């Protein structure tokens, strides 16, 4: 058993709070924000040894990242930012820091009841995205 166990599986977006303002703060343009706003992505999380893979699959875009905890990696985000990402475990929370152009955003993923809750913070702006098992 590992702390990442509770995350593994296929998840589907069930609700989104303040996501348009989060995207604004990150610098996402109008057209991408409207398309993002409709999307109900799936998130597929798997583990093979030390390597964690998170796939995001939506009508617009399929993204995938594979990473080792604490090891920086290159990531192209859904909105096409080219960022330097580091994902660590803080207790049972996966903490994902993306850095680009002197800016930084933090995405936290945690299990709460039967949900996987994703808290996205950019400067003062927080968004919450709630996933359920698909
Ligand atoms: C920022 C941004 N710009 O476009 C996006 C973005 C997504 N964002 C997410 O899915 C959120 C946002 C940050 C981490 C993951 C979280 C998730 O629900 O898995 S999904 C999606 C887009 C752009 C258009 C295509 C579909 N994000």
């Amino acid at each position: 058993s590992h702390m990442c166990d509770a995350f593994v599986g296929t998840w589907k977006l069930v609700s989104s709070e303040n996501f348009d303002d989060y995207m604004k703060e990150v610098g996402v343009g109008f057209a991408t924000r409207k398309v993002a706003g409709m999307a109900k992505p799936n998130m597929i999380i798997s583990v093979n040894g030390d390597v964690i893979t998170i796939k995001s699959e939506s009508t617009f875009k399929n993204t995938e990242i594979s990473f080792i905890l604490g090891q920086e990696f290159d990531e192209v985000t859904a909105d096409d930012r080219k960022v330097k990402s580091t994902i660590t475990l803080d207790g049972g929370v996966l903490v994902h820091v993306q850095k680009w152009d002197g800016k930084s955003t933090t995405i936290k993923r945690k299990r709460e009841d039967d949900k996987l809750v994703v808290e996205c913070v950019m400067k003062g702006v927080t968004s919450t995205r709630v996933y359920e098992r698909a």
